[PDB]
């Protein structure tokens, strides 16, 4: 028993990470098939992130000035194009690591392990969420660009984020690998502050489903209550709005610990009025709101890739 | 910047992870050069556990009894010898993955990264401490027995911990690669509770560090204090004493900083004595002491391996 925050297994992810320098600029690239994926910004200089004119800035680039290298070895460049806010490098070798693989966009509230990487080199492995604000709450340094976020179903790695920005509040922004951005944030060294970071509702009552599953069950009460009326209280505690789809989502937790989902509710309704009192669960004396449903279910079964 | 709970990059340890099936049961070893390493009580039945002798128990398996798989190819086992709580099976084929590598016997208060895996495969990578008590708090379902613990040193792998053990009350133990075990446990299903879970004072402090430098600053305060009067209060909260030594390690980080360690324990001191009022610190509740000043000097500067 015992349950952690756990990240996926990253080995696949190291073999496809690589080290992209265009002038003075160094970050990190993904490298899957015979493309390399990287942030646009490596093209621009400190001085260019305050308003930068990427189309503008590519013109005067060539393939030869995209420096990709793999551990101690070079990779030549063949093509290069600007998609959204990534590029995509052509190099002449496909990947002899590629795994299989997907290109996701996550909802705000999904988690997802990172790979944090300097100079194409991983440094550490750790797991996040997308906020509901589009944000997420991260370990990243200059030079940190390029690093990505990604879950693993068996042997297929779903990447799902690419890292860009730090916010002036500390918090981090980022692109999909198709080069979107989560939320309206944009790749300019600008005032773009976040906005309320809601707690993520379903996956505070899936982490207390855990909870009572490996012993820590002090917080299970006499009470029960209703969607809307749990979600008065979401909504001044600034906790998502509770949807039955959520609640659909929460069966097999329900089913396996024989917790009705709305008792559940009026446990975690309970908490967020009276606190914890100096007590904790699982470890936190904060609610913890980065495991999915999916999360606990696959840590609780011991699921492996 | 930002600060995580981070993992070291799993894969060089993922190329090693095995399955060992003996008789009925079935756990995981570690494959280096030509030895694969696992729990010795792969020869116990559950009903072995209660009072196994294992030596008795040993003469009864040949080397093909070993079932030993890496991935979907069978490894043919040619030895086998029982080191401590250890089994050393020899195999034919040395693991064409094998990192360079070291086994270290870990202290108490050091951290270690954990690859869990079930039927040698990889499920999940976070991070540990050992604990004051010599237990460890993972995430271990049945079938978890043999996956290890780890740091690396730039491309070294250090091997700390292998799994063996849950005790009734939901906390972990295990062993060195050696086949001791941390503290007093033993490898059979009996009373053993662990000891006072102490808190590891000088990874507090680096954490109080990491604070600082990432932005969270509002616990800092206008006193000081000595290590003997700190440690009157770190003895009435179940925290270790600190030592000289302990203040030394934490030097670096007072110079980065510009703090005096004497200044953080007296921040801490009042932490203790006055709890967080229902603020946080790097997004935690409690004070957090599964980060050692090393931990903290490598995640704030970015090394990579
Ligand atoms: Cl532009
Ligand atoms: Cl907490
Ligand atoms: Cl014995």
């Amino acid at each position: 028993s015992g349950f952690r925050k756990m990240a996926f297994p990253s080995g696949k992810v190291e073999g496809c990470m690589v080290q992209v320098t265009c002038g003075t600029t160094t970050l990190n690239g993904l490298w899957l098939d015979d493309v390399v994926y990287c942030p646009r910004h490596v093209i621009c200089t400190s001085e260019d992130m305050l308003n930068p004119n990427y189309e503008d800035l590519l013109i005067r680039k060539s393939n030869h000035n995209f420096l990709v290298q793999a551990g101690n070895v070079q990779l030549r460049v063949i093509g290069h194009s600007m998609q959204n806010c990534v590029l995509k490098l052509k190099v002449d070798t496909a990947n002899p690591k590629t795994p299989k693989y997907k290109f996701v966009r996550i909802q705000p509230g999904q988690t997802f392990s990172v790979l944090a990487c300097y100079n194409g080199s991983p440094s550490g492995v750790y797991q996040c969420a997308m906020r509901p604000n589009f944000t997420i709450k991260g370990s990243f340094l200059n030079g940190s660009c390029g690093s990505v976020g990604f879950n693993i179903d068996y042997d297929c790695v779903s990447f799902c984020y690419m890292h860009h920005m730090e916010l002036p509040t500390g918090v981090h922004a980022g692109t999909d690998l198709e080069g979107n951005f989560y939320g309206p944030f944009v790749d300019r060294q600008t005032a773009q502050a976040a906005g309320t970071d809601t707690t993520i509702t379903v996956n505070v009552l899936a982490w207390l489903y855990a909870a009572v599953i490996n012993g820590d069950r002090w917080f299970l009460n006499r009470f029960t209550t209703t969607l809307n009326d749990f979600n008065l209280v979401a909504m001044k505690y600034n906790y998502e709005p509770l949807t039955q789809d959520h609640v659909d989502i929460l069966g097999p937790l329900s089913a396996q610990t024989g917790i009705a989902v709305l008792d559940m509710c009026a446990s975690l309704k309970e908490l967020l009025q009276n606190g914890m009192n100096g007590r904790t669960i699982l470890g936190s004396a904060l609610l913890e709101d980065e495991f999915t449903p999916f999360d606990v279910v696959r840590q609780c079964s011991g699921v492996t890739f």
